[PDB]
C-alpha cells in the first residue's frame, strides 16, 4: 500500500531543497534506519545528480561523508538515497535562539576545518560553505560533523598531476552571498582559499547572530559585497578568530592552506579558555 522507493524506502514528507532538486525523508524498512532521498527529473536540461553521486562515492568512507544507500531511477526521476543525518548547524543555531557559546563554536571549528581539508585532499573544492551544509550525525554518530551538498563542488586539480585550475574571471557568484569570499564577490574563479574564508564568516556568524552585511534591501548581491569589503576584520571576540580570516584572504589562488596551523589556532584558545574536551554542545546541555 504505502509508497516505497524500489520497494525499499518508505516515502516520507519533504525536508528541503539542496543545490538542485528536492529532498525527502524515507525509512529504510529492511535496514531499519531513516534515510534522505534526492530526486532530479531525468528530463532535466543539465543533469546534476550523477556528478554529485560520483563525488560522494569517491569520498565514501571518509569521516563525516554520508554513505550512499541506493541510486536508482523511479518514474520520471533519478534518485539517490543516503543515510538520514541530524540537524544542520543552521537548525541548531536557531534552536539555540541564535546563540552558540565559544566552546561549541571552537569544537565545531575543529571538525569543519577537517572536513574541508578532506574534501580538498580528494581534489574538489566545495564552493558553498554555509551553516546549512553541515549536519550532525544521528544516534551514536551525533558527535560527528558531516558535510553535504556537493552540487556546486568543483575539481580544483587533476587526480594524477595535481595541477590547479586556471585563473578565470567574470563568473557569477556561486553559492550563498552572505558567506561568500571577497574574491568570489569579485567574480574570480573560486579556489581552495575561498572555502576556508567562507567558513571564517560562518564562525563569526555563530558568534554574532548575524553578519554586518546581512541586513540590506543584482543590487542586493552588490550591496552585500560592498559592505564586506568596506568592513575591517577588526570591525570584540577572541583574536584567534580575526587572525583566521586575515590569513585566508592572503592565500594565493593556487596556494595549499596550512590546515594544521588553523586547527591548532582555535585549540590553543580552546585550552586557554579551559573548556573541557568532552564534546558537549549547547544543544546537549
Ligand atoms: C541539502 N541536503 C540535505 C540533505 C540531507 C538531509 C538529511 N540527511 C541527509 N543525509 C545525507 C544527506 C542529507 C541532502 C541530501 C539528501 C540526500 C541526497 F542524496 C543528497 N543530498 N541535501
Amino acid at each position: 500500500m504505502e509508497l516505497r522507493v524500489g520497494n525499499r524506502y518508505r516515502l516520507g514528507r519533504k525536508i528541503g531543497s539542496g543545490s538542485f532538486g528536492d529532498i525527502y525523508l524515507g525509512t529504510d524498512i529492511a535496514a531499519g534506519e531513516e534515510v534522505a532521498i534526492k530526486l532530479e527529473c531525468v528530463k532535466t536540461k543539465h543533469p546534476q545528480l550523477h556528478i554529485e553521486s560520483k563525488i560522494y562515492k569517491m569520498m565514501q568512507g571518509g569521516v563525516g561523508i554520508p554513505t550512499i544507500r541506493w541510486c536508482g531511477a523511479e518514474g520520471d526521476y533519478n534518485v539517490m538515497v543516503m543515510e538520514l543525518l541530524g540537524p544542520s548547524l543552521e537548525d541548531l543555531f536557531n534552536f539555540c535562539s541564535r546563540k552558540f557559546s565559544l566552546k561549541t563554536v571552537l569544537l565545531l571549528a575543529d571538525q569543519m576545518i577537517s572536513r574541508i581539508e578532506y574534501i580538498h585532499s580528494k581534489n574538489f573544492i566545495h564552493r558553498d560553505v554555509k551553516p546549512d551544509n553541515f549536519l550532525m550525525g544521528l544516534g551514536k554518530k551525533g558527535n560527528l560533523v558531516y558535510i553535504i551538498d556537493f552540487g556546486l563542488a568543483k575539481k580544483y586539480r587533476d587526480a594524477r598531476t595535481h595541477q590547479h585550475i586556471p585563473y578565470r574571471e567574470n563568473k557569477n557568484l556561486t553559492g550563498t552571498a552572505r558567506y561568500a569570499s571577497i574574491n568570489t564577490h569579485l567574480g574570480i574563479e573560486q579556489s581552495r582559499r575561498d572555502d576556508l574564508e567562507s567558513l571564517g564568516y560562518v564562525l563569526m556568524y555563530f558568534n554574532l547572530g548575524s553578519l554586518p552585511w546581512q541586513g540590506l534591501k543584482r543590487q542586493k548581491y552588490e550591496r552585500i559585497s560592498e559592505k564586506k569589503m568596506s568592513t575591517p576584520i577588526e570591525v570584540g571576540y577572541p583574536s584567534e578568530f580575526a587572525t583566521y580570516l586575515n590569513f585566508c584572504r592572503s592565500l594565493r589562488f593556487d596556494d595549499k592552506p596550512d590546515y594544521s596551523y588553523l586547527r591548532q589556532l582555535f585549540r590553543n584558545l580552546f585550552h586557554r579558555q579551559g573548556f573541557s574536551y568532552d564534546y558537549v554542545f549547547d544543544w546537549n546541555m
